[PDB]
């Protein structure tokens, strides 16, 4: 007996399916496709996503915690497994058992997973990050001469393998791109050359999801991307958004003008109203930011939030609809008839990107796989 | 093999089991206990806080979800177990698996419950909502006769059996408390009397956290409470928060004067800088709403956050402190030597409540529980 959802999230296995074959054909024999499915698959469940990469032939996929690594291989994938940030020692020693390629942009932590690869009686395969692109998050500043020098030093470690050297660029802008890009082929290059490595033993690879799309030059050896999955990406339309969230209504409540709404009573009736009652809160991911500011879907049409989102309910405004019955479906993003909640709205709304919101959806409502 | 985590929320044992202790302590004989685990318990885990309540008696909880539910029976919960909000017809049907007491301030859904009790044969016991604290939101409005009669017709339904009748505060100031009180206690009256029931077989209860420390009065014959739990109430400070939000030192790196850090560049590096990469970020609840405006505790010190949060790493300024090693401790809530993050000084950079973002935070990392 499946436990009834307060709550769900749609995830489209044929908006997937697409996505996935239309990244396949527009790189084509060129470069190679590293799926990057970090964040939950961006909160649309690894459980999920994971397995339609693998049915795809994708090759490369790349994540961050010790339990993705874990999971990705418990569901049969055997390719290329890279971890896309910078790991602890304690993380890196476990996730041998995954045989992953780990990510190492100082010669401390070199070093120190080389230690690690000693004790383990193992190489263990590194993608080695440059700070090319100017994050200053997970790369080696290789700007001159005793930036290279370090890198010399991880090439002369016997227990490391240097498998692949990478950037990543900060601005989702074609030309600052271009920029980057020229910068990371000239330090790689450099890199090569202190390391003493082949480039044709070497993966190099720069591009995300809005280089991949933007600029072709940036394909390199592998692409990293993972929004251009869910249709994510300010560079295209053309790839289509993965999930729909969803709820019913629980209650169609009868008020007087005058009446409030709320914690803090900050929505006032201005008329008789019928308003109805949703169990989606911000323990949903509902969050306050869409308190008097939120829309929903009814009917197929849109209808507003009204005072604070509560933890576990969200009250709507029906009064101009009719015929609306408890058990009806509600949609908080997504389509429904000839109305739509767009990524656009809520981004406004929060204030901050929709991969944080689809991210923070996934991880507090169901996710069911559709089509 | 245990799987090592990236980041985790230590749950307190000592912590909650003190709160429980003293909020039995100050009710003693007097109204009665019903602790109130919805949001996954305040995101500290259903799974640790129900299990702590059963060891300490407790006789009634409050959730709000089929799944809670589910859980807090096969956790060996065997007392009075309430929904602490309106739920559709799909999730009061199934719930009778777990003999739940439901929440009920509608006419239409109180005749569709009766017709899934007559369904399955049975007698379905309701708390009925009033609207006499003005959320209108779970709760039937009930300021005139004709209000009432709605509730005399719900007191008609043979197969409900109306073992309690409720409200909430919509604001925690103890004068509006007093007020709404005042209000529950004549429309109470009334609706026992055109309901035909025994005020000595129904249970009174409005009081939540607020309400229960500050307006003795409001105590009636049981109250809800949930923050309280959790050190996380505007009325006291003698209760013990019970979280602190942990993860360690993934790589520090050494980088230049001009420099920037993040995405967009956001942050530029006014000093030759050394770096501390920490594996949380956005995914781990870590918001954006963090970038360049959070701090993190490291050696004992309070540090800042550079630049934009990424998804899942954040970047420290540790260029002030010395002897700093990867895998060192970062305490992001909670107490690390001498210093401290403070509830308050998260909910300033978040723009929402406290629990908001203990509940975000818990779905999204690891609780382990200690002490």
């Amino acid at each position: 007996p499946a436990i009834v959802n307060n709550s769900w999230i749609e995830i489209s296995r044929s908006a997937l399916d697409f996505n996935v074959k239309k990244v396949q054909s527009l790189l084509g024999k060129q470069s190679s496709l590293c799926a990057v499915l970090k964040g939950d698959a961006y909160g649309h469940d690894l459980s999920l996503v994971a397995p339609i990469m693998i049915e795809n032939n994708v090759k490369c996929i790349g994540v961050t915690n010790n339990q993705e690594l874990k999971e990705v291989r418990d569901l049969g994938f055997k390719g290329r497994l890279m971890r896309v940030r910078n790991a602890t020692e304690q993380e890196m020693a476990q996730a041998t058992n995954y045989n992953v390629e780990e990510l190492i942009g100082d010669l401390d932590m070199a070093k120190r997973l080389d230690a690690i690869a000693k004790q383990q009686n193992k190489v263990i395969p590194i993608h080695l990050a440059l700070n090319s692109g100017g994050m200053s998050r997970n790369g080696l500043e290789v700007d001159n001469k005793s930036g290279l020098e370090k890198a010399k030093q991880i090439s002369q470690l016997a227990n490391l393998k240097v498998v692949g050297i990478m950037s990543h660029y900060p601005e989702e802008d074609a030309n600052k791109v271009r920029e980057d890009l020229a910068r990371f082929k000239q330090q790689s290059q450099q890199v090569l050359e202190v390391m003493g490595l082949e480039r044709n033993n070497v993966t190099l690879h720069m591009a995300n999801t809005f280089a991949t799309i933007t600029v072709p030059e940036s394909w390199l050896d592998m692409v990293r991307v993972g929004g251009i999955f869910y249709g994510d990406t300010i560079a295209s339309t053309d790839y289509k958004r993965v999930m729909t969230f969803k709820s019913n209504i629980a209650s169609i409540n009868y008020y007087p003008k005058g009446n409030t709404v709320g914690y803090d009573r900050t929505y006032t009736l201005k008329r008789d109203s019928v308003l109805a009652n949703i169990p989606v809160g911000y323990a949903d991911g509902y969050r306050r930011v869409f308190s008097n500011a939120g829309h929903a879907l009814i009917a197929g049409q849109r209808v507003p939030v009204l005072g604070k989102t509560s933890m576990n309910t969200v009250i709507v405004d029906i009064t101009s609809l009719n015929n609306i019955k408890p058990g009806d479906e509600v949609v908080f993003f997504g389509k429904q008839g000839n109305s739509e909640i767009t990524a656009e709205e809520i981004e406004d709304i929060s204030g901050a990107l929709f991969t944080e919101m689809s991210i923070l959806w996934g991880a507090t409502n169901q996710r069911v796989l559709v089509d």
